[PDB]
């Protein structure tokens, strides 16, 4: 029934991805500051005359409860917005949510989104 | 069996909801800082004799693995501490959990909580 | 078929949790810095002649999302090398993911992560 759509992607893609899913009717969302490793080439950084690869780069989160029959419309959205042909665009999960719960009202369900 | 309650709050309910969890028997979580957008209103920011809206508010993130059957007193417990009538209150997603683990034993299910 | 292995662990066992994670050929991962409460014990801090509790104290949470036949795997090398002995080293949950996407070019599933 409700899912939680879960999207890492660069930094520089989140006010397009957001715009695109806003547009389509997809306002709601919890955004966060992540770092993610990958098949993408680590960062080269210098330090008192040596150079170290930093593996850990940053990234966005997204995660939104839609409910299931809107999951691969909001999948299409961030894929479109998200991607840049080279490697490091991210993922998208989707993850079972068994209850959603307004604090607001107590609405639940779809009532609560 | 075990179940992720994650709640998406106003930062400034932190203290009280995280009181009333404690004082309850529920002391074991994770928080996190995120940002949030949903029909709340955004802020207003002004940047060279320009006014400009900010879409992103401040939300805290609260992760919590419980044994299902206390589920639905989290959720009456974060309810209760977090709503203040006004648009921004946040969600609480239940998401199932397959499989804890406490790192520093090995044990499982409420044996690791 | 895919799951999502979430682990919280002391801020200073990162490096030596996602060495020996990719050292078993599992590089791909989110990291956050989140906040945990548990049974460790809170800091003391001092302000103004007063001494206060902190209760929530910086932890590291890893996001991966693996095939189900490698979680036991993924489990054993996060707890061999994030468990100290002392209380405050972190849990992991395991939770279903129903459909992983990679943006860049679309793939699902193993052909995903
Ligand atoms: N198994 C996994 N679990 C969770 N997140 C992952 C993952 N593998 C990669 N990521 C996240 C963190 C990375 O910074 C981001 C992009 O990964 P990548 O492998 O570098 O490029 P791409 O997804 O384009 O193949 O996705
Ligand atoms: N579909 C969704 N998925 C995930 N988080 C959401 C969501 N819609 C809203 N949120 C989170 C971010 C928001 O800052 C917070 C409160 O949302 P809101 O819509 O502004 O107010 P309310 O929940 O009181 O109706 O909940
Ligand atoms: N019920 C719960 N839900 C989610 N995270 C929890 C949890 N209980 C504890 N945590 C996280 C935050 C804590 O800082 C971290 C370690 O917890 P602890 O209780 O202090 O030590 P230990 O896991 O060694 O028993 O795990
Ligand atoms: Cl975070
Ligand atoms: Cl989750």
């Amino acid at each position: 029934h409700m899912k939680k759509v879960e999207a890492i992607i660069r930094p520089e893609r989140l006010d397009i991805v957001k715009n695109a899913l806003s547009d389509a009717g997809y306002v709601g969302m919890t955004v966060s500051e992540v770092k993610g490793r990958g098949i993408q080439g680590g960062i080269v950084e210098r330090y008192r005359g040596r150079e170290y690869i930093v593996d850990l780069l940053p990234k966005i989160k997204i995660e939104m409860a839609v409910n299931d029959e809107d999951v691969e419309k909001v999948i299409d959205i961030i894929c479109e917005n998200a991607k840049t042909g080279e490697f490091g665009d991210g993922k998208i999960f989707v993850i079972p949510i068994e209850e959603v719960v307004r604090v607001r009202t107590g609405e639940r369900g779809n009532d609560a989104i």
